[PDB]
Parts: C-alpha cells; structure tokens; sequence
C-alpha cells in the first residue's frame, strides 16, 4: 500500500486525510492549532506528526511505512518562507514521516478540492483571499495581506468595522448610518469593559486576533435579529466580498464562464455561514461591477461549499508534486448552494 | 518666598520648572522617562521626587522646603487616574515635596503655556489626537485611538495609506488617484525587500511602529518633489486633521471664537512641519464643516507651536488650583505660525 496525506492548517481547523493509490479516503484524523504565528514551527511539526501517526493507526495501515508525499494546505498569512524551513525541521525530526514534501497555500488546496483544472476561491475566515487559476499556468489574486493591510469582507474587519463604527459616532468624527446602541453593548459586553479606553488593552497590549475576530459572531447574531446597524456591516462585507470577484475578472479565462452551473465560485470559510446577511451587499458589488469593466459577458456564477477537508486537495498537490496523479471524485467534493443569472 | 512647580511628564523625557511668585524662572531640571506602564508606579514617584529636589538645590531651596504647589502635566493622556495614587505615593513617601497638587492630561498642561483661556490641541506626530479645553476647565476629545482605530493624518497613517493605495492598485481593487510609480519604488526602496509579499514581514513578524511610520518622511519628500499622489495623501490628511477640529466645534464656549485671535489652536508633533502640504486639505475640511453647523460664530483661527516646556503651563495650573494667578508671558511661551480668518 503506497499512501498520499494532505493536511489543512494554519488557521483554526488543522486536519489530515489519507487516500490510497486509487483515491479511496482511508482515515481523517482532527489535530491541534497548526497557526506558525501563535505556535512556533517546533509545535507545528511535533502536532502534524502526531496527525499523521495518530491517522496511519485509524487507516490499518503499515505504522512503520513512509507516506510517498504529503501535500500541507495551510493559510500563509506571509509565504515568507520559513514553510521551507517547516519542511526542512519536519524531514530532520522525523525521517520516516514521508518521502516528499509540498507547502501550499489555503487557497490553492481548496480549490484542488473542488476541479481538475483550477477555478475561483473566494475566503471569509477570520481573513480573506480571492485566488485563480486558469486551465493553464496562470494564476491571479485579490487581498490576502492579513489584518494589517486589508482582510475586506472578514470577520476580522466586520469586528472592526463595528468598533470603528461607534468610537468615531460618539466622537463625533463620523455620523453612523444607523443606531449604536446594539453594537455599543455588544462591544462593551463582549470584550469585557465598560467604555473606550477599556478597548484599546485589548488593542495594543493584550492583542488576540482570534477574541476580537470572534466579535463578527456577536454583529452577525444581533443581524439576524434585525439591529439595523448590524445588517448595514454584513451589507459592507457583502459588497468588499463581491468587490474581490470583480478585482480578479479580466484574469479569467473565457471558458470558465461557459457553462452549465456558469462561473463556479468555491467558498471557504466561517462567514459564509451569514451568507443570507451578506446576500445583497455581494450581489450589489457584481452587478455595478459588470457594467464599469466588461460587456463581455458571463451570464451567470453559482457558489459551492465545500464536501471535504482542504485537506484532499492537499493531498491531491502532494502527489502531483512527485510523479503519482491522484483519482478524485470532484463531484462528492463540492455542491451547489446558491445561483444567480445577471437578468 | 512663594514658589510653584510644574512637570512635563508621562513621555521618555521629564522635566521641572520652578516658578517664583511674579513669573520668573528660578530652576529648571531635566530627567528620564515618567511612564508608569515602562517604568512601574514606585519608579516615576522615585524620579519626581529626585528631578523637584534637584531643582530646589539649584534655586537654593533645602529639600526641606516645600513648594506652594505641584502641577504635574502628565501625558499618555486617556487613562490617567492612576493619578489619584502617584500623588498619595508621593505625600506618603515625600511630605517636604509640596503641599499641593494637581494631576492635569499633557494637553490641559499645554494650552495653558500658550494661553490663559481655553483652547485646542492638535497633535499629529506618529500618532494623532485633538483636544479641546475651556475657558471653564471641562475637556474633551476627538482620535487619540491609536494606529488599530484611527490616527487619521499622523505620521502612521500617512505612511500606512501610501502603502495600502500601492496595494489595492496592483490588485486591480482600486484604482489609485494618481500614478503609483513614485511610492511604489519608494516602498520597496525604504523597507529594501524585492515585492509586496516582503513588505508583509514589515507588518507581522518584524513589526516596528517607528521605522513604519518613519516612512512618512519619504512621502514628504515625494510631495516636496512634485509627485501628484504624495502631494494627495499629505492633502488627506491635512482634511483628515481637519475634521478632528470639526468635531470637537459644536462643544467649543462661544467665547473662544471672541478673541482678536479668533479660535487658538495649538500644534504639537513633527507632522505639522509639513504644514504647507496639509494646508488646502485642512482648510477645506474646516469650509465644509463650519457651514453644516450654524457658524453663530468662529470667524477665525490662529495655529500656534509652543516654544517651552508644558511643565510652565503645569505650573500655572497647580498655582491657579491654589488661588493664584502666576503671570505668564504668552508671547515667550508659543508662536503662531497661520492665521486665517473665514470669508
Ligand atoms: N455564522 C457565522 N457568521 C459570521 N462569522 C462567523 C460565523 N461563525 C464563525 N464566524 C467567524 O469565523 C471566524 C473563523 O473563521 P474560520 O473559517 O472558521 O477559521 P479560520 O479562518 O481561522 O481558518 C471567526 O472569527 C468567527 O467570528
Ligand atoms: N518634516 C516632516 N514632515 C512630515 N512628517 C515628519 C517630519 N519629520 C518627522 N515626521 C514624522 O513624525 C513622526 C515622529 O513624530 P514626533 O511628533 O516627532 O514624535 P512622536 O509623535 O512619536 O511623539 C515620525 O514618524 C516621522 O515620520
Ligand atoms: O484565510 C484567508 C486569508 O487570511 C489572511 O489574509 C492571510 O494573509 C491569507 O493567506 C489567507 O488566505
Ligand atoms: O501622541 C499622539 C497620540 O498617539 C496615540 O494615538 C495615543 O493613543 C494618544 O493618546 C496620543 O495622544
């Protein structure tokens, strides 16, 4: 038995899958936070092999036996490369873990999830990315900088949009676009102090992404209950979202539009959970954006979610990266979930 | 003889102005860092006590003496109510020190070095802030949130907006005002990394506030040379600066808008000697916005610079706190460098 593994990391979900030569899932495994900048890459490569090891036990597979490849799907933040250094840390560590190594990144191991050819990602994590690749070569993409440098459309900036939001209403730098009470107590109640100065600790000495990320659950529960305040923010990340697509759409090659489904559209990430709240804010964005840049024309685009960990198209990547093609049954690896035709 | 004390103080850098009964300077100390957050509580009652003692030798004052009065102008404004404790640390650990006191914010300690009424302050260095004082004492604010939530028109946000349009230029997300070609090749010459993705270490990983903001001074230069978007972000931000003063307008005592100098509003920080590339952004900001707001009156204004310590002011507020009325030469204390008047 010659074994492929993937793993998905980086981020908040870490996982690994094994398939076989004849792309049969033999064992999913879950794992510990594989994020390199809240763990060190010592961490990261004790917890993937553990990952691995813990998986070749659950698959019936040879303990003793090398994997052939295994492909690491896992959200950069910088492809700085020190995922060169994780592999070099990984093969001195753990020699007998696998033969081959290959780093990419979230975007491009989702969509070898979903396509043989490439295709469209769009992200809303905690962060955000808007990724292609062309039936060819080409590649192209819109704003995965992080949280310093833009994130539009993520939870991230849906929390910091409702901060900024109230600190420049009672201000008086900016008047909000609708009532802050809601979003005011939220914010309060949510990090835990009782007024403005409070919030900046958590700013500037505290700092945790992931607490002041976690803020967008609370905007999108009070959106559900119709704060209107709340509604306008998901409406913003709808638009920043859609804006992504529209950045990246003279890249695309023609064929992709062609279609039954037209334009597949793969969509990674927590806040598409909220999607009826950024439904509008998203369709608003193309529609404006199909007038300014391009009568020629895609008719459609449906969006699809996702069947199974990032983590196969990982380890789809892993065995390219070597000789071995990997057997996918793309259908059960994405759906549909929701379609629009520009009437 | 009577004496008064004040202390600029809260920075890295101290000092001690000793005041005599008609005005006159008697003594003047320097000293270190009063930031209890670097330097803990104990440490900043420590180095008041030595920086005041050694103003009293230099004036031919036994330690034993006490002053009249104290006025500590004490930045890293916002939370400074560990105040009430730094002054009960002292009377504790110090009762020859001085027989009064009074904690005042860096910005009430500089106003009143450059004039006896109210006014405001308006910094822009590497971070921003805008504060306004009456003629009645009563303070408040508009920005000091720092580089995550606002400093609109500091040094960092000028910097971090000549980066962030150079992004979303390449990324086809927004087109820029004007040609990218300046900044672009300033960037990657002023962070020497080859691409954009080098630019991301410079945020994350290898984080430095200074040497970021540091990077406005190019911008400078660009917009000194002739270059049509360093010229337009240094115009943003002279609008941004702008609408802190449009903020705070509608709190102002109408007496303030009386004097022959109009509204007084002071100028604190490095940005400000770009003046001249923040000028018809600031004054636009100002058109727009005293019209919104019935302009019952604000005919006019004049920036001024100060030319002493914010200690002086300290020591006019810890004698007023008293019952005196120090005299002040305003026009020693602060020039003004614009006047303008509406029409
Ligand atoms: N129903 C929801 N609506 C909007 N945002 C959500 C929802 N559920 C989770 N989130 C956000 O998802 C973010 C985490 O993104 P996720 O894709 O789960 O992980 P990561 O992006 O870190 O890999 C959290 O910051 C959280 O606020
Ligand atoms: N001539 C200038 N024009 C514009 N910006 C400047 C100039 N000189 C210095 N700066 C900016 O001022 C910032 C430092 O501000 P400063 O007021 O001196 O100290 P701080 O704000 O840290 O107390 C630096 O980030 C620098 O980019
Ligand atoms: O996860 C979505 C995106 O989050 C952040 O912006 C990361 O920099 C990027 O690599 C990632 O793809
Ligand atoms: O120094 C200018 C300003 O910079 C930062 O924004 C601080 O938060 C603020 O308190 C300070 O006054």
């Amino acid at each position: 038995a010659a074994i492929y593994g993937g793993v998905e990391g980086g981020g908040t979900r870490s996982e690994v899958l094994l398939v076989s030569e004849d792309g049969k899932i033999l064992a999913e495994a879950d794992g510990l936070s594989t994020n390199h900048w809240l763990i060190g890459t010592d961490k990261c490569v004790e917890r993937i092999n553990e990952m691995v090891n813990r998986a070749k036990r659950k698959a019936g597979v040879d303990p003793l036996v090398p994997l052939r490849s295994l492909g690491l799907s896992l959200s950069g933040g910088d492809q700085e490369d020190a995922g060169r250094i994780l592999i070099e840390e990984l093969r001195d560590r753990f020699p007998y873990l696998s033969e081959s190594y290959l780093i990419t990144t979230d975007a491009a191991g989702s969509i070898a999830t979903a396509t043989p050819d490439g295709g469209v990602v769009l992200i809303s994590g905690t962060g955000s990315n808007c990724r292609l690749i062309n039936p060819d070569g080409s590649e192209s993409g819109c704003g995965g900088w992080g949280h310093m440098m833009g994130d539009e459309g993520s939870a991230y900036w849906i929390a910091h949009q409702a901060v900024k939001i109230v600190f420049d209403s009672i201000d008086n730098l900016e008047a909000a676009p609708h009532d802050i009470g809601y979003v005011k107590q939220a914010m309060f109640h949510y990090f835990q102090v009782p007024d403005r100065l409070g919030i900046l600790t958590h700013l500037y000495r505290d700092f945790d992404k992931c607490r002041f990320a976690g803020f967008c659950r609370k905007i999108a529960e009070g959106a559900q209950q119709g704060d209107p305040l709340s509604r306008y923010i998901f409406r913003k990340a709808g638009e920043m979202l859609g804006r992504h697509i529209v950045a990246v759409l003279p890249e695309i090659d023609p064929v992709l539009f062609q279609g039954k489904i037209g334009l597949p559209i793969l969509c990674v990430g927590s806040v598409w959970k909220s999607w009826e709240l950024l439904k509008e804010g998203f369709l608003l964005a193309l529609t404006q954006g199909r007038e300014i840049q391009a009568q020629n024309f895609f008719s459609s685009f449906t969006l699809m979610k996702l069947r199974h960990s990032s983590a196969l198209g990982g380890a789809s990547l892993g065995a390219r990266h070597i000789g071995h093609l990997l057997p996918m049954d793309y259908s059960a690896n994405a759906i549909a979930f929701y379609s629009y035709t520009f009437s």
